[PDB]
């Protein structure tokens, strides 16, 4: 309970969400190691399933404690464990779709479980794009620059997300997050990177929508001396 | 009651919303003359006062059944009423902020009266910008572009807009819109333009951060022959 | 010769410029007609024929001399001449691309003509998109909002673009530009739309390719009181 | 004579440019390490000067060919070698001002040295933001995605730069790059990242204007297996 965590956690998800007038709620569990930045977990579609939208968009929107960090880089994430950090992010797609998201994250330290609620709005997806045709085929891997801001105590992230197309396309989208501990510490990092890549596999039956997600993150400073 | 409509009619707001955390919950009522594209209105901010931002970040989120249409250009708007239309807006910053608004309007005949239910998320609005410090001093009057989409009976806007500042400044915010009737109409207009004067004033107390909005909007062709 | 200019001139062009690295030398004359804000241009390739991308994007580039102005709005293109005035914009298309323009325009008095020198730069157009397959059906007519920016005597332009396609699309540019008299004016506007409306005719044969051009272009206020 | 190059060669630079109206040419001369991604160049401005903008904006206008690449991944720019290749870049600041730079690189062997001629545009630099104001201070170290474009043998870059500010602040450049060598190669890279990191020196006197600019970088795969 360095910070009230430990190797392997649990994870308990609860998302609530609206894209273009069609509301949604999702729950989730999940197994996770904050120290190796890994986490695997499992979602299910409890109020407005089946999605009329690619599961696709929400993957990023299912946490930074989940990253693995060296030494000789302050740990934001973990430094704000138990009571956590809250993100809110803005997703700029190509094609004129916009996205927010919001989560808190907190940790109980009894039951050795992280806790996410999340809330997902997004607008203008085309009709006929791929995320309203379900055409995406997973993000792919990245490198978001994590930026602090010192007098306020908060991060900034920055990554240039590419969404794989079953076609053999590809659909940028912006990222832009705000990342804000519960309190605001002394102790802060340098600009750093923090590389992802995520998997996704949709395990759907007659009863509920129901996927698979994952995340290894790594962060890191430039490679350059 | 041409579409449920009269010359002179009453309505009722509320709004749910979340910027940067800070959540809210806004009702408002109001006068409105939807031949005439005039409406004005007053806002009582119920749960989440004071706001921490600027009141003229919502003034575009709080019904374009208030627009003068010239009897040879369709009125997407009237004709959707009485049951009425949704729309879904972005509105993007010039320094990074990120909003997403959402309505319902309704119309109830027998209240002569318009319902109006609306959603507002913002994120990253500067710590130190003029939203956040309270220092802006209206919108500029602008200039929307309509335009149908025909396979899917919605039409978009499209208007760059300029939210002036009390020190003489200007910061520009580009809103993308989409209309949606909630039932999609064989009748659809050509794109035309629809021009949008706000003012905006402040009538808080003690007890209530409140204000009073206006807004008079006219449809057009474009000038050239 | 209020300010050196008739009621129906002369004009003549040099453009040159790079699009993904091809290079091109274009040259016209035209008749137009300042106070009716109307000009009619030949367009004629004479190094780099034929241009592998659409003749369309270079509609734009090729005088706000030509403008209708009322009586009570200040018209400080016409106040600028004869030395005139230059102009800078870029391009910003939906799909990626990127334009950059540049224009000198100057009276000669005694021959009652316009000359016009340009300077067009494109990047990152795509291989398979409509500009380069040629696909391209002309302009929206528009509307630019003209904006003052008094300490330095300048004026900005914001257009949000439509680029008809062939097939019934529509390709998305964004112009911002900076027009600048070669002598500051004491004598400055207010902000104000410039509404535009242009036709293009391709006139190509066996030993050149040439084009017709034509604008119409008339300034007012917001229709607002 | 891996592609007519050595370990350690000799570089020449002209550049011919236009920021919002002033025009330039700059000459420079340099020692580079293509295997080791290394190079030092001076520049001296030899028309135009002194200029009046940061000499930070065209830093990475003034050569993928030193860059360090691992055995297991196609270095398309050596590759090219030595016919070279050429590049398209476009730049857009936050606060509007859009740039756009072309170079093309070539190898002479007898000489050992290589040539690069380069082109660079900007429009709409703010006369107050720090540009024009010179209060730059470098940019940040950064990391680039290296994009495939196979059907067409050419390369996408994209990465979201930080120039850095005399006062601690930071403004955002998004380079969209377009690198295409000048025989399309049957062998191709898969996407990979190119982190950046460079050094700037002003080393101006009485009679020009003289900079030194250096660049470290490496090319590498996603850290995650």
């Amino acid at each position: 309970s360095k910070h009230g965590l430990t190797k392997e956690m649990t994870m308990k998800y609860r998302m609530e969400g609206c894209v273009d007038g069609h509301k949604f709620v999702i729950t989730g569990e999940g197994i996770g190691y904050p120290f190796k930045g890994k986490q695997a977990i499992n979602l299910c579609v409890v109020e407005g399933g089946p999605l009329p939208f690619a599961e696709d968009i929400l993957s990023a929107a299912f946490n930074r404690v989940f990253t693995e960090y060296p030494q000789d880089i302050v740990d934001y994430f973990k430094n704000s464990c138990p009571a956590g950090y809250t993100w809110d992010r803005s997703f700029l797609f190509e094609d004129g779709a916009v996205c927010i998201c919001n989560a808190d994250i907190t940790v109980s330290v009894e039951e050795n479980c992280m806790y996410h609620e999340s809330k997902f709005y997004g607008v203008n997806f085309p009709a006929d794009g791929p995320v309203m045709k379900k055409m995406t085929d997973n993000w792919e891997p990245s490198c978001e620059k994590i930026i602090p801001v010192p007098k306020q105590g908060i991060l900034k992230g920055d990554v240039s997300m590419y969404l794989l197309l079953k076609d053999g396309g590809r659909l940028r989208c912006q990222f832009d997050t705000v990342y804000k501990a519960k309190s605001v510490p002394r102790k802060m990092p340098d600009w750093h990177f923090i590389q992802h890549k995520l998997t996704r596999e949709d395990r759907s039956d007659a009863k509920n929508q129901k996927w698979h997600l994952t995340e290894h993150a790594i962060a890191s400073g430039s490679a350059l001396p």
